[PDB]
RNA sequence: CGCGGGGUGGAGCAGCCUGGUAGCUCGUCGGGCUCAUAACCCGAAGAUCGUCGGUUCAAAUCCGGCCCCCGCAAC
RNA sequence: CGCGGGGUGGAGCAGCCUGGUAGCUCGUCGGGCUCAUAACCCGAAGAUCGUCGGUUCAAAUCCGGCCCCCGCAAC
């Protein structure tokens, strides 16, 4: 099952290793208080085992971006404010032992489900992500992430309405 | 009871009248698609009557602000990003017939409860509000809203931890 | 769904209304005729009709979802 | 809770460790003495110990939550 971090963590963190080093450091170093200080929410894809074998995680932090980053002025005439409510997908990683099996997209989908249940609360438009990787940018575009073109040139977006349609 | 807008609205909107005109226009004019386009979420304080007597409402839109707006550099050393996850309390109003009875604060508290349940999802820090009214700024400071001093000089803030402590 | 219009060679228009059919003016190029040409005559290429779906033996055409562009009232 | 220090007249320090007590140097001002003064002698004011709580007959002092400030490693 997929689950958020409990109050008592009791996770095994060192034997985990995703692809990129920077994300390993983000896991080992910055995540603890950022979760406890309610900077972001971390969701964990684990085996539900006693060892809590760590194989995936993702981070969600609400955010804003310049409205001009939208590609279509038609969508701009729909939003009456200079800033756009967004949720930044801060980081997303799966252990290397499972890469090439689509669990990346499964995590993105669970995150979209959570963002949908959240849209019931503060009604933001979808998922913002600033993908440094080129593979990540193309991988997101494969799932249909809208490229945001503005002062930022590396972000991809996913609308709330597409999330509604995905869950029928 | 307090409730969000259903799919079928069936509300009585004209006989409602809050204090400020601008908010009346925001209600009559911009709210419909902003709810339907998932720009924000509107919560309604109604009598649960057949007429759906409208006496209060508030709007929530996730947002960001410059980190330098925080008053204490101590809290700045806690947040490792230039932008801070926030939820903007876009608008808040109660019908004039009930002003001076504290339902303003009751709505703020229900909104805080919702932001708490949301903090379980994207872990933002609390409530951002840009209060044009001076009465509103002082009224928020009475409930303990932290004034944000930065490029913006009119916003007030409420942390997530205070919300946790309020609900015991 | 704020009101309304619109989607097609490279550009700009008609083809609908009325299901079966790719048309017109520029532009490109080829050819013919001229001392010669952006001028005159002839010819060729490029759009599969914004995308997706439905009905139909068949769809640019009728119907629905969505996308995009333009003007205006509001921000 | 990244590591560590710190909170007190207007500024900078000690008072803890050891519960009962407001102290020192500047600064302000008043007075005395000088041709006179920031110089010498005397005196006064201003902090209720960051905030909140707990224990105690009693708290700056012990204990807890929180707030704020400084340095450094990281961003």
């Amino acid at each position: 099952t997929i689950e958020i971090l409990t109050d008592d963590a009791d996770y095994d963190l060192q034997r985990f290793d995703c692809g990129e080093e920077a994300l390993n450091l983000f896991l080992t170093t910055h995540l603890v208080r950022q979760h406890r200080n309610k900077i972001l929410r971390a969701y964990i894809l684990c085996r539900n085992t006693p060892e809590r074998q760590v194989l995936g995680y993702y981070t969600l932090c609400g955010s804003c971006f310049e409205r001009a980053a939208l590609p279509s002025k038609s969508k701009q005439k729909k939003i009456p404010y200079k800033n756009i409510p967004s949720v930044t997908l801060g980081r997303l990683a799966i252990d290397r032992s499972l890469q090439g099996q689509g669990w990346d997209a499964t995590l993105v989908a669970h995150a979209m489900n959570v963002v949908w249940s959240a849209s019931l609360a503060v009604g933001i438009h979808g998922l913002f992500v600033e993908a440094l990787n080129e593979k990540a940018h193309t991988f997101y575009k494969s799932l249909g992430f809208i490229p945001l073109v503005g002062e930022n040139e590396n972000a991809l977006f996913f609308p709330t309405k597409s999330i509604e349609l995905l869950f029928t």
